[PDB]
Order: structure tokens, then C-alpha cells, then sequence
């Protein structure tokens, strides 16, 4: 099959090389510390002694480092090497700097492609892998069949920093998200609740995970129905979690975080309207 | 069956009574602005003139309005009436509130039963119903099978402020994903990306055993970090870098960031993301 290179053998690098090679890519793999891929070299992969060794054997190139600081370290004294080949990105960092890495690869004679990986090591090579790319659909095509070795490839577009705006707002959602559980389990665990009797309710209160495509709705339309529930019953609930979160001895940050974008959009005359039009004064910084 | 009162016939109030008049239970209800009762009429309920009268016909009174503030209004002139009875106080508040009012009901000497309705109007009645109570066990297992009528009853206690406590907490839980949500649909929105599409990525996201996960974390008070919190950070810093270039604003995120830098300056840098749980505590 193909050849590729992974260029980084972190927990997830050392993952995608072993899917390239369980789809019988011959795959060529290098890493800054030694000492990583014994279990890649008894699989087939071939242990490259320089980034520039490691770029030319092979079409397909794979950079997964910690951030494009790095990923940008590790390849410029090949950076000339890359020449008429194609570095996928799947270093996680922000879109701006996806950009610059494609302009930087174009710079060099290369393609490039930004992808995003949404799922932990173990899951890549496995139906359950959900991988973001971006970038010129030609290059996504000429190369999906090998992608597909690690798992799901979505190719969201021709912008190179879409898949990285996918990944840090998938990222912000379930960080917040954390968050929000966190202080939960803190107010109930002031009165001696156990987290573990706390978390079988918290999955309730969001029973089927319709919401997203509920408020989907309203947000694409640009109508925030407020029936039933208004953002300003809403903010009162909001006051009962902060002094509930006062009086039982929990910070009170993160709840009055969001209770200020509430009272934004009430200033902003969404007292009214739903929760959903909180959105008008998020896109406000 | 066991005569019923119903105090606030708002959307919930209206479904309460609903519930009880399909259980077969005479329901009386009443309610400070008139003209809300006649569906309500028309299956059986009984529209109480004052609310001493309403108080005063049933055994069982089921108040449910805006806030504490409100009940303690619209019941004060009843609260002679009270006595030898049962308030169930379905309004949402704050737990202190919840044991405040049971101390002016016992001042009065009515029992006092703390819930709080975790479903929307329409899940009234139906299984799906989770309604949680507390207060004195006792007072409860007299009023279980009147109280089914509503639903899923889920006794937490005896605290009268532990059913309320539940009620904020997941209520803290639910803003704070909502707020999120929007947050990541504007940062999406910001390159033309309809909610639309995002929502079925937002939700491979969320692949719910996360919360049990880390609730024995919690209980165990061991963080274990493989992702750590040091490197989660850096990722909230992504998220806000990348939200103030796409012109969203940071103001969420960022408290988010300061959570992680408190358990981070107490220590917890290579424990978990759970870990955070400390600071918060
Ligand atoms: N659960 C996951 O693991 C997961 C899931 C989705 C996405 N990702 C993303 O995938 C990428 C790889 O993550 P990871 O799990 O492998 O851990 P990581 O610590 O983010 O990256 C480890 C890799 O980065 C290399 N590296 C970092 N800084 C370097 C530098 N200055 N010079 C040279 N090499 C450098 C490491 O080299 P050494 O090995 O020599 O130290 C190693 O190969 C990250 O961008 C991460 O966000 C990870
Ligand atoms: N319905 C829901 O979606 C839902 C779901 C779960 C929990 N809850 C909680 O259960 C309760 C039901 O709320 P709701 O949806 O019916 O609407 P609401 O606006 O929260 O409650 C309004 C009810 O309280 C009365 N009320 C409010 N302020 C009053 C005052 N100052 N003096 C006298 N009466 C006053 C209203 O009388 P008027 O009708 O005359 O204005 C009406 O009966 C609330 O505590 C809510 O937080 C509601």
C-alpha cells in the first residue's frame, strides 16, 4: 500500500503509525526521544534517523506533536524536504495557526492538509475514530484511502483552520460541560451526597441529547422563542444556584460566569426571548 | 381518592391539578389571577373563592408559583388554616429557603414536604416524571400514593432543603452546558458553520459514562491524570486565543481557565480535570 511517515511517537502518534500498519502501509516513523517504537518495528515500521530521512521515504507525511510550536521545530531543518508531498496535520492547536502551517507548506512546495483527531489513542484504527480534516478537497481525495487506515475521516471543507474551529469548540463545549458537573457534585457534596448518587440524575437531566438540535433550530433561524421558559426565569434560577452555592460554601465563579452572559442578554431586551438567545451577545466580544 | 388542593395554576400548576384530576383525586384549586381553572373545571376541579377556603378543603395542599417570596404572600392570609395539614411546596428555591419554610409551617403546625419538578409540564403525569422530595420520611409515606398521581416520586431525605439542593445543582449543571453550548455554536458560526450542522458533532462529543467516571474520582478523591490538568489548560487556552481572533467573546472560557489555574496553583496541574473539584469545594 501507500507509504506514509509519522513524524512524532506521543501516545497518539504511536497509534496512528500502528493503524497505517495494520492496513499494510509501509510505514516510516521518527520521534525526538528514542525509544518508542520497538513495538512499531516488530509490526513492519521503519525507524527513520532524521526528520529529513523520515519525510522522504515517504508520499504522505503525518506530523502528531503537542502543539504546531513544536510540530514547526521538528520540521524546518526538513522543511525543504517536504517538497512535493503532503503533511497532515493532526496536531491539535488553534485555526489561525492551522492556516500558517498551510501557507508555511505551501511556501515549501507542499500540500497540506489540517486535521483534528477527536478521540483517544486507542480508538484510532477502530470504527469508533472521528478525525476532522480541512484543507483542498483535491489533496483530501487523493489521499482519503490512506487516511482511512487510522479510522473516520470528515472532511469539513477547503478552509485549513475549519477542522481546528471544530476541535476547539467541541473542546469548549465539554470543558464547560466538566465544569458545570464539577460544581454540581460540589453543591450536592456539601450535604454529604456521593458524586456516584448525584451522576445517575445528572445523565437524567439531560435525558436524549435533543436540546443541540432543538436550539440549532432557533439560533439558525434567528427567532428565540420564549415561550414556556424566558431567559428571565431562567437567570432567576441562576441566582438560587449562586446563593445556594454561597450559603453551602462552594466558589461561585463559574455560576455567576454564567449568570453575567444571562444578564447581557437581558440587558441587550432578550429578557423575553429564550435561553438559546444568549447567542447574540456571545458573538459580541 | 384523598381531596387534593392546588395553590398557583400557572403551566405547572395547571398539570399538577391535571394529574391529581386524572387519579381520580377531588382536586380544589385556586389561584391569584382568575380565568386559568376552566379546563381544569370541566374534568372535576373545584374553584376555591379564597385561599383559606382552598387550604381549608383538602388534607393534602400543593402549592407550586414562582418563588418562596410569592407562596409566602399567597399563603399568610391561610396560615391559620394550615394547621393539621400538609404543604407540599412543588416552587423552586434556594435550599435555605426550602428549611425556612418548613420552620413557618411547623410554627403553624401543618407538616411541610420540600420537592422539586425536574420535567417540563407536559412529563407531569407521566412515568417520565422526576419529581424530587424531602423532609420528614414519615410525612411522605402518608402522602406516597397521592403524590403518585404526579409521577416518579424520588424521596432524597429528611433535610427539607436537600430536595431544593438536588433541584440547583442540576439546574447548575444543565445553564452551564447550555451556556457552552452556545459558546461553541458562535465559535463555529463565526466561519459561516450552521448550528445545525454542529449539533451532531456536539453530540459524539457528549459516550455518557463520563459522569459516573468521574464520580468515583470524586468519592475516591484520587485524580488520576494519563490527559491531565496542566494539558487541558492549554487547550482552554486554544479556545480562547482561537475565540477572540473568530471575534466571539471570551468571558465563559476564560472563567472556565481560571478554574483550572486555582486547582492548578493548589497543586493539581498533573492530577485530573476532576481534581478541579477541590478549588471548588
Ligand atoms: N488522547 C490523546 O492522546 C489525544 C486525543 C486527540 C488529540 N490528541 C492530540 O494529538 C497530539 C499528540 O498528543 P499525544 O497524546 O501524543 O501527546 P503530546 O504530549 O501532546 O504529544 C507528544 C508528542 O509530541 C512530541 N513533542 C512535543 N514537544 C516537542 C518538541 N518541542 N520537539 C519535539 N517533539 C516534541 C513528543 O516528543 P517526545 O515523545 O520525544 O517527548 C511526542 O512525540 C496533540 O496535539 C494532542 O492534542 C491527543
Ligand atoms: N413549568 C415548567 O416548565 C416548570 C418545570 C419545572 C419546575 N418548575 C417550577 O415550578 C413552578 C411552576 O412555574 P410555572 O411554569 O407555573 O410558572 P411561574 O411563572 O414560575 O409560576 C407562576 C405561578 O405563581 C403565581 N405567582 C407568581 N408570583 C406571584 C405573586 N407575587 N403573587 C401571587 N401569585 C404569584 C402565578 O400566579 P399568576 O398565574 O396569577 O401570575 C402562577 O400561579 C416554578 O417554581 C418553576 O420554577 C416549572
Amino acid at each position: 500500500n501507500t507509504p506514509v511517515t509519522v513524524i512524532g511517537l506521543g501516545p497518539m502518534g504511536r497509534a496512528l503509525a500502528g493503524a497505517f500498519l495494520a492496513a499494510g502501509h509501509p510505514t516510516t516513523v521518527w520521534n525526538r526521544t528514542p525509544g518508542k517504537a520497538d513495538a512499531l518495528v516488530a509490526r513492519g515500521a521503519v525507524r527513520a534517523a532524521t526528520v529529513a530521512e523520515a519525510v522522504a521515504a515517504s508520499p504522505l507525511v503525518v506530523v502528531c506533536v503537542t502543539d504546531y510550536d513544536a510540530m514547526r521545530a521538528i520540521l524546518e531543518p526538513a522543511a525543504d524536504a517536504l517538497a512535493g508531498r503532503v503533511l497532515v496535520n493532526l496536531t491539535s492547536d488553534t485555526p489561525e495557526r492551522a492556516r500558517e502551517a498551510a501557507a508555511w507548506a505551501a511556501e515549501h512546495g507542499a500540500d497540506y492538509l489540517d486535521g483534528a483527531i477527536m478521540v483517544p489513542p486507542p480508538m484510532i484504527g477502530t470504527p469508533e475514530a472521528l478525525i476532522f480534516y480541512s484543507g483542498p478537497r483535491e489533496v483530501f481525495e487523493a489521499h482519503r484511502a490512506t487516511l482511512a487506515a487510522l479510522g473516520g475521516s470528515t472532511y469539513l471543507g477547503e478552509d485549513p483552520g475549519l477542522a481546528a474551529l471544530y476541535d476547539v469548540a467541541l473542546l469548549d463545549l465539554f470543558w464547560t460541560t466538566m465544569s458545570g458537573y464539577l460544581h454540581a457534585a460540589a453543591l450536592v457534596g456539601s450535604e454529604g451526597v456521593p458524586a456516584a448518587e448525584f451522576a445517575p440524575f445528572a445523565t437524567a437531566i439531560f435525558d436524549s441529547l435533543s436540546f443541540l438540535e432543538e436550539m440549532a433550530e432557533q439560533i439558525d433561524a434567528g427567532e428565540y422563542p420564549g415561550d414556556e421558559s424566558t431567559l428571565a426565569m431562567n437567570a432567576a434560577g441562576i441566582d438560587h444556584i449562586i446563593h445556594a452555592s454561597r450559603a453551602q460554601g462552594i466558589d461561585t465563579a463559574l455560576p455567576e460566569a454564567v449568570k453575567a452572559l444571562a444578564e447581557r442578554a437581558i440587558a441587550a431586551g432578550h429578557g423575553e426571548d429564550s435561553f438559546t438567545s444568549v447567542i447574540e451577545v456571545l458573538r459580541k466580544p
